[PDB]
């Protein structure tokens, strides 16, 4: 054994050095298995809801995908026809379902809701997401970098830049913490994590050799890096007449390249999770366009690095489904 | 053989008391079946279509999990989807889908179209269920109450409490009529299921030895039966403002610890097929709360019974999951 | 070998009338080895992805159960929540879609998309369909008509009726062309497909013994046919008020049992790749009987011949899941 | 283990509750495992041989089904054909066959025959059966009463009315006595078992708490009874002309609709290990409808019971394969 | 699907020209599967009974191997000793075995009798057959002539010569009409169908296009057929002596030389469900060649045809064990 | 290879003395590969016929038994209902058969028929035997002859006594002269084999080292042999009414404890392939033992032999079925 069999995975800011790097090691693994063909299926007959409040097909075919290699079932339950809150509450259906289940997939906006169907289902529940987010886009990144830099976890050092608040900044610096890799943020002063939560970030930080810079400066955040991150600032909704302030903020952090030159190394690499504000052919993407026509062209991450080789956005989209089969098999599996 | 093999169940008013308790003598070693590892696929290769035309994630569920342990595939049309009255005619689309298809699951309001369907689909057509209701939850629940009392079904007595017309009351009676079961309602007169439906009950009540009261006072209904079965009695839509005098009605109905200790015995217990108004926690249930204070903890089942063990309405939800897969396996598996 | 593995069928105007041979004696084959029980699944372990942008669940059904009797497993994306242009781009998403899946099926509207997917996914895509329309229903038809009349490819003659430009018209004079058997198209001068495009189909329709003749007198044009192809020509949604004048037009091509037996011969048979509006009991359909009471009773087929053994019309439906399955295995196929 | 392997069961008159009880669970569990298809075949490559010296049809497909469920082998050897005495002697041939064969079914008239098989060949014999009588229509009844009436093996009591000699009527009581059901036979005195075997039943029926009456008038003995069991008492062959003192005799105990409503309840059942002379449609049954007219409608059954839900004869029947193979499992297979 | 799953085949008169070419296709595919062992089992554990009144050599193999390809089982019982009418009655026998079994093929010679066993039984009952006479002799046959000739089956011409009343001339005539081939009988006026029969052939020749004549013309009947057919008809027991106005009637209608050339081609075959009296070398064959020196050599074919190349008999023969395997393939099988 | 794949075995006289080795070498190794488990199936899904003139269980037993523990299936057909010569004849039935089965079993009468079934079937046809009689039993006992007594094939002597010419006194002088064994037959000089035969005998004993002796006395006969054989020589049916010569002829060589002790040696055996009269236990033999007080204890064989440890007489009758297991495996099996 050393397992967490039955374990939920619903959000861990708790978990070992020792569980991150089992659950890493794992997802590595099953990569490798899957493309020499070594795989063996070790859920077979196992059946898994996915009832998703807020629809996400990325992250629905990742669950799906892995559930599905391994021999397991689906259902998928919508966001339109699971009416929750309306006449039934979470307590009483998870009660129903993990009754019928074998595990729950999660993923809405109230991280709140997880707990209650984590507490009452009876059965693994793994938060796909949640507003409070992602423990599975935080390993399936460091899997990302530590496979493509080819280094040890505590050799590799990255960069965040600007909005460390939108919480990719604080997942990323919670992560570079408790692994010991040197992680950067490179945001304004307004939009670094709060401070109780860079003191926690040190706690760990220290335990691990990590370094954890806060700077303004993206040039500075960025030197020798290996890897750049970025990630949408602009709220779609917050209406858009007038972004104006916050597109005058965070438009120096724009990774572009400039900054991705701007490290020093001729492999620093960038990553995003997708979907990344690049150009004008999208809808969204014309309208901002129009209303700032110097956007039109990459609001976070301009077309000349996002479509050209800096960019392995789409391995690491990839790997956030041998992640979901590394927390599926290590939770559920008969190993 | 004695075999079923081929029979649509689209909702069966006919049946054998010999073949309700073949299938329920089936449901329950299907069910120890799945808990022990005994448990064989008989329906590998099959393909189930399932049409429902109101969202019913409980009942998709129960033949999702059903279909999936004997190695069926399931495809799911929704309400969203299947525009079908639109532009095609259920006649002309189970032509087409029984040229596909292996069965056909079906959930919409309509009897009358299931009928259709089954008429012309070419390939067993499921009733899940319509207004008309429900076969399965029928046996569910005396699938449920045979377990847990470990009585045979005939020393088996059990009490609704009103509406009988909102047919759980009808189909509550009619499975403890055909059965030998001491089945007895709680209702107010004005709300007996209508009388040419008792005097069908009472000619089946004669065959076999089964005992019906009506009454109109619970505590006599009640008294030393084993199981108390409710249902929600309020229909949401007819407006809400002033339920008044439904509420006025079926309040002295409400099943809660008067009614449950009135029972003559410590292992009485609660069933009720799910969603129960059992407080405000749900926005239904917040809307109510306000416009009558007095509900806002149950309103028919009070919370000091629905969330403390006098209620297995979980397990009797399950059983409805190895119910549809005693329909599957006698229908469709080869055997 | 001999095979056209990991090809994409995007639609295909362009095949060898070799690899069109090819690819329907391989779906004549697996419609065989399905009824016999001689199938053997050659598509264990790969998941396909479906996107649909238009609703369409005869398409859909057809590639659910083609994948799932080869073992795949399918995982269905909606209309409802695939917001493709909205804040995404075909272009990104299909690659990190074919980072999880196996294999694409797509069907949308605008056949330029389907062509970025096929583009950028990485992994074989299937048009299930655009309106520039159907390689598969294409290859269906004929497979019908030559397992119905039971004569080879070219001694099957057919005819279409009216408005030969909403593209059934086009794709039977473009698979009669290139397969050499005798097809006729009986519309009037203003529906003809346009002469570049009969063009086309001559040069063709030499290389092979092909027939065509495009007419505007039925009697003629279906005169000693095996099979009366027709389709419905009035457009849902252009009002409706007024169908009137493409209602005079189109209603002498209506196919009833005077063209019916107006075929020279007791074996013709009708065929229309469904919805056929033959008579009021849709709601579409009891719209138009009211503002036209003539119609009411079949507006491109009459009843008398939609419901009565003229008919082939669901043979020819299913037929399309033996073709999406010879696609699916001569594309994925460890063969 | 606890198991009777390799024990012959050429009709026991010894054993003990204990193995009676084994054996009837184990056909119970037999019953359900065909039917639920968790059964697992345990004599795979076991020929067994079945010299019936007469023919008898229902008991050789029990044991043909029942090996074959399980994988055995079946050589049946006629009585047209296997000249027994003629030229070679029990002794002789059973030492052949148990060479060739795993286990030898009889069925035969004379007991001391199956002895000579059972003794010299090598490997288990099974009665199938003689004059002196099954052992496996005595478990198959009592497994028929167990599961239809739901309630424990001793609160089940049961009547058989008339010439309890010819020895269902011992068989019965036999078998009543050592389980510790209540057992009534209804005879008229000349034909009570003779009392040393009554004497040896009260032994039993001591041990166990089993009641037996021994009266002469039906009414009684049949009052407030489960199962109700007759059988033909007219001895086909003593030839005909003039039954009539045995029929003046038996006649009155007529299984009829008075008997049957005689009995306290509801739900009462017949049982009858057939042929069951039940009306003139055989042509021993047209004979003696017309020397007796008032038979010719049923002579120990009446058809208005024979035919119609009182009769339970036919689930009888199959119960004894559910026996025979509960016998072929427990002495043959590898458990 | 597209099934007749549980369909029984007790002689159809009654069935779709889709289910006969369904049934065609299968027996086609079925007997190509064997060949090539591409066969795979999709009978495993089932068991059929088989009740033969009539011993019947080739129909008892043809069942028994067929059923054994397929993995089931087989119970073959007697005329010498299923006592049937004698003291039970097939609808009292019919329900003990669909207890036991899980399909029953009959061959008795009253069709009465097929109808209650098929009634009652409660599984597939298959008539192998009666007088009332044969579906899969029908079945073979034109199996046979599709095979052999290769072309489509309406371009299959074929001939009965005389007693089209001995019913194979009825059953040749009312397939050829149904698949709308060219069948000609040629029997004297005696001897033809009773007109009733061919107005019912009529109703049906029309709706396919099958051409009948009935002459009394041998040479012309035979003209440019592919594929004569015969069959005895002297009555072996209306005694003997003199059949001689018999044999004066059909000696004419001697399949021979002269009528095999007299067809037109050099492809014509002839065919005879077997027995086929064609020489002296028979015990039955001796006695008439001495009443009747000028037989004694053939009397329905003559050994100048029969021990021949123009004789298909035996693959005819073979032929319908590739059909009953087409019957229990469809009315069973996990297809 | 070395084969004799699709070789008849139609009885015989002529083979190799290295084929009749590999056969004895191949039943040896299987009977020591039943009984330790190692045995594998190599006639899965082969059917053959076994068509039976005369009744002979221990014949049909061993086809049974052997083509059952290789996975084959066996069709028995009777002498009661294979009206051979009939309506039918060989030459037509086993063009029928040759279709249908794989291989076919012949035991009839006249040899001249075997002949037939062999040239027509069209599979391998099997003598089980005729009067001209059995290479089987011969293999079997010399099969016996050589495990039992532990030495290579041509250190075996054995003797044969009284009527060399009721053919086991053929086949046993005709194998043990091929092999080079020591075979001495004992019988009274008008009743050795016809001289024409020991002539050949001899030709075959010179070429392998075998020794012949043909004397008249027994005791000179047995000397010092290994295994004594003997066999019924009063033919059952030349009436009984004196048997009286016949008795008074072979009566010296009645094998019995004088004969026995005889040999020199305390491990010779007795060998007889069964039935042997050897008491009054039968009706035959009471018959007997009435018109003859003297045999009533064994005619040929006296019971203080038969039924005590020199007899090995079922040894011999079980190793004639792994004799007919080395005929079906190198005749069909898949090595």
């Amino acid at each position: 054994a050393f397992n967490m069999h039955n374990r939920n995975l619903l959000s861990l800011m708790h978990h070992s050095t020792r569980e991150l790097r089992y659950l890493l090691d794992l997802s590595r693994d099953l990569k490798r298995a899957k493309y020499t063909g070594t795989e063996q299926q070790h859920l077979k007959r196992k059946n898994i809801a996915l009832i998703f409040e807020k629809t996400s097909t990325r992250t629905r075919c990742a669950f799906e995908v892995a559930a599905y290699d391994q021999g397991a079932n689906v259902t998928y339950i919508d966001p339109n026809s699971s009416q929750i809150g309306h006449k039934e509450s979470m307590k009483d259906t998870a009660r129903v379902l993990g009754r019928m289940y074998d595990a729950i997939g999660y993923r809405g906006f109230k991280q709140e809701i997880v707990e209650e169907l984590a507490k009452f289902a009876g059965v693994p529940v793994f938060n796909g997401l949640t507003d409070e987010y992602h423990p599975t886009q935080m390993l399936a990144d460091v899997l990302t970098m530590r496979e493509h830099s080819d280094k040890p976890l505590h050799d590799i050092s990255y960069a965040y830049l600007g909005d460390a608040r939108n919480n990719m900044g604080n997942s990323l610096l919670l992560i570079g913490a408790k692994l010991g890799m040197d992680v950067r943020i490179a945001a304004p002063k307004a939009l670094w994590p709060h401070d109780e939560f860079v003191a926690q970030c040190k706690k760990f930080a220290e335990e691990s050799g990590a370094k954890l810079t806060l700077t303004e400066d993206p040039k500075e955040a960025v030197k020798g890096v290996d890897f750049v991150h970025t990630d949408v600032w602009v709220s779609m909704g917050e209406p858009v007449e007038a972004w104006g302030e916050r597109i005058k903020e965070l438009l120096p952090y724009q990774v572009n390249m400039e900054i991705m030159k701007a490290t020093g190394n001729p492999r620093a690499k960038f990553m995003h999770c997708l979907p990344a504000f690049h150009n004008s052919e999208t809808k969204v993407g014309k309208q901002i366009a129009e209303q700032y026509p110097n956007l039109a062209n990459g609001i976070e991450v301009t077309e000349d690095v996002f479509e050209s080789p800096y960019n392995i956005a789409f391995e690491q989209a990839e790997n956030r489904m041998h992640t979901i089969k590394a927390i599926l098999v290590s939770t559920l599996a008969d190993i």
